[PDB]
């Protein structure tokens, strides 16, 4: 074949060469020692990895049966809880404790702000994301619907001054609200100066300073007429760019050209739900981008990584600020294998194990000088998001894997830190124990509410028909889950030490709506939450200026706002809940979103796509949102809400509509020859086989179908 033999492993040549030629050089790790380490870790840890996956299946089978043997209508919560406890699903809560994780950067322990997630296989997106630490407020406002396109203020081929003025006014109000003047408004400012190290703002009638002179962080240019003024509020920087010569500045009362916000404080470079990588070739593409990010030389077309930013302190001396988003990497979880490496028997190696080895290896570069200062962690940490874990034993396993990898890489123990996704029910209900299992590695917890919703549906699949997808966000279980997560983090001493994060805004074009509603997340004490783009990061930063998360967290301390009973409230629908038109809409909406996402996954290897839903709302789709849709339809089919003819008819009805939306270029229509389309059959399979997928996961089918598509293409 095209494999390299090391011990009991047979490594795809493309991966072997990448590691030897590109990843290892510069780390001072001996190539032969590295590969011996891979062999040993894989051999040592594979058995427990398999045992954990088996335990999931066993627990689900018992719960399935428990529901089928229920006669009593209103589910008996006391009995249900006792059953979960008996089978080892619900474990004892440990005594209070405080996490001890150290060597963590300020962006994580202390700074509250947006966290951006981006597919690592897309180099351009990854570059923009790394560079999203700073972003233009004017661009974000002008370019989105945050400023309405009412009569007069519509966007067009050229600059609209009426809209420009609304942008200016919006930002002036932001400044008044965030960094207030002693008296007067920024709206009436005519200039800025620095005298005796103090910010002085010219008003038409008098001059004034900040209500809080401490918010003045520095400036650029001459003190007598700065080219910019740097402010700080709630730990985040705001920069007013002063330039009367510019188009916008010419029209401005104080010659202001733009207001720049510190935006995406940290970014997660994703190997998991937002990318499609099903073999060694795909994995290498991803690994190479992560390498380029950490070595600091990733470049497109040239677009490159930003350097740090230089400022003068109020007093006159010099300082710098980070120009890049501090990077995490999201590895895949414990489920999947990948044929990038197979053993002598031809068995595929667990992908999570490989990701820890290879992403960890590559991250070493980000800890050292780049052709420039080192790119990433100045405190010496590697930041890894670990998704889709179920319960404390699975967290303990991730910790043991990272420990073994550190030994192979010659890194200090606990270098590799863990961002824990709380996105599976068996983690939610055992959250305190999960944090404790990683007490010296954890750098965040985050409510991955989309995956968590998929797991909610699958876990209780046999219980009955679930409510419509759009109803889930307001169900008792999810509201308890969100508060429970914050409570556990604060109780474990996260304030000042680790992020308490919440989930993704998927409506990429609904920025007015995002600005209105996502403020709920920091108001709930989350020190970070997920955004889908650098523009959304800049707009979400507004919320952290309005809400003092540090104060909110202090206020929430010691509260227990969710009960186990509330967490365990299954979102069953009521009898006769739906008219036919409602059922039809749910079916068509789900099939449309499934087909829209899956067609690009299977035929083009794209793991995240904007897919208009049935209401024509552009939604960023990833595997988690697919997990929900496929599981919901699987559940409705299982309980007789819909028939197999209903499903097939809906798929065939929506497919041509998806074809139309993709009609460009490497796209192959699904209709009318449905049985000839691997993409269509994948979509169908996710629904018709959904109840039989482990925990409702979409990867086994997606990976199989993508590999099938590639094989046909090659023949
Ligand atoms: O909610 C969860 O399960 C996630 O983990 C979300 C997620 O990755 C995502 C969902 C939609 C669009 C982009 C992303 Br990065
Ligand atoms: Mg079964
Ligand atoms: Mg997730
Ligand atoms: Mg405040």
């Amino acid at each position: 074949t095209d494999r390299v033999s090391v011990g009991n492993l047979r490594i795809a040549r493309v991966l072997y060469d990448f590691v030897n030629n590109e990843a290892l050089p510069g780390t001072d790790i001996d190539p032969d020692s590295f590969w011996a380490g891979v062999d040993k870790v894989v051999a040592d840890l594979t058995p427990q990895n398999q045992a954990l996956l088996n335990a999931r299946d066993e627990l689900q089978a018992q719960i399935d049966k428990w529901h089928r043997r229920r006669v009593i209508e209103p589910i008996d919560m006391d009995a249900y809880r006792q059953f979960l406890t008996e089978i080892g699903y619900l474990l004892p809560e440990p005594d209070d404790f405080t996490i001890t994780t150290s060597g963590v950067d300020a962006e994580i322990t202390t700074t509250a702000g947006p966290q951006l997630v981006v597919p690592v296989l897309n180099a351009r997106f990854a570059l923009n994301a790394a560079n999203a630490r700073w972003g233009s407020l004017y661009d974000a406002l002008y370019g989105t619907d945050v400023i309405p396109e009412t009569d007069g203020a519509e966007k067009g081929p050229t600059y609209n001054k009426v809209r420009g003025d609304k942008v200016i006014a919006y930002a002036r109000k932001f400044l008044d609200d965030s960094v207030p003047l002693s008296s007067g408004s920024f709206g009436d400012a005519t200039g800025f100066t620095v005298q005796d190290g103090q910010l002085v703002v010219a008003l038409p009638d008098k001059s004034t300073g900040l209500a809080n002179p401490g918010q003045f962080a520095g400036y650029t240019g001459a003190a007598e007429s700065p080219t910019s003024v740097l402010l700080i509020n709630h730990g985040l920087h705001i920069e007013i760019l002063i330039d009367p010569e510019s188009q916008v500045g010419t029209t401005d009362r104080a010659g202001v050209k733009d207001v720049i916000l510190e935006s995406a404080i940290t970014t997660i470079m994703d190997f998991e739900d937002s990318v499609a990588a099903v073999d060694a070739a795909d994995k290498v593409l991803g690994y190479r981008n992560w390498l380029g990010l950490n070595k600091g030389d990733l470049a497109a077309a040239l677009r490159v990584l930003n350097r740090d930013r230089n400022y003068t302190a109020p007093g006159g001396g010099q300082f710098t600020l980070p120009g890049r988003s501090l990077m995490f990497v999201r590895n895949v979880g414990h489920l999947m294998t990948n044929d990038a490496i197979v053993d002598t028997d031809g068995s595929e190696v667990f992908e999570g194990i490989m990701d820890a080895l290879f992403t960890g290896l590559i991250a070493i570069h980000g800890l050292k000088a780049s052709d420039g200062p080192l790119i990433n962690s100045r405190t010496g940490s590697i930041y890894i998001v670990k998704p889709k874990m179920h319960g404390p034993a699975e967290v303990a396993f991730t910790c043991e894997l990272f420990s073994r990898v550190e030994d192979v890489l010659g890194l200090p123990q606990n270098t590799m830190k863990i961002g824990i996704m709380d996105e599976e029910r068996r983690t939610t209900v055992n959250l305190k124990a999960c944090i404790k299992a990683a007490a010296d590695r954890v750098v965040f917890i985050n409510t991955g509410f989309l995956d968590r919703t998929g797991d909610e549906i699958h876990t209780s699949m046999e219980a009955g028909p679930m409510v419509r997808k759009g109803t889930m966000k307001s169900q008792p279980w999810i509201l308890a889950y969100e508060d429970h997560n914050v409570d556990a983090g604060l109780a474990a001493g996260f304030s000042g030490r680790a992020q308490v994060g919440k989930g993704m805004w998927t409506m990429t074009e609904l920025m007015a709506d995002m600005v209105e509603t996502k403020i709920a997340q920091p108001r709930a004490g989350a020190s970070t939450a997920w955004v889908p783009s650098p523009t959304a990061a800049t707009l979400h930063a507004l919320h952290y200026h309005q809400v003092d998360v540090a104060a909110v967290q202090q206020g929430l301390a010691g509260k227990r706002r969710a009960t186990i009973e509330q967490l365990l409230t299954i979102p069953l629908a009521k009898e006769l809940a739906w008219a036919p038109d409602e059922i039809r809409e749910e079916v068509d909406n789900n099939c449309q979103s499934i087909l829209g996402y899956v067609v690009r996954w299977v035929d083009q290897g794209v793991g995240a796509s904007k897919v208009p839903d049935i209401h024509d709302v552009a939604l960023m789709e990833d595997r988690a949102t697919l997990r929900i849709s496929s599981q919901l339809l699987a559940n409705w089919l299982r309980h007789g809400v819909i028939t197999s003819a209903d499903v097939r008819a809906s798929l065939e009805r929506m497919a041509p509509l998806v074809d139309r939306q993709n009609a460009d270029v490497a796209y192959r229509p699904m209709a009318p020859n449905f049985d000839d389309s691997i993409a269509f059959l994948a979509a169908q399979e996710l629904i018709l086989s959904g109840a039989q997928q482990p925990n409702g996961y979409t990867e086994p089918i997606l990976h199989r179908r993508r590999r099938e598509f590639k094989a046909r293409a090659a023949e």
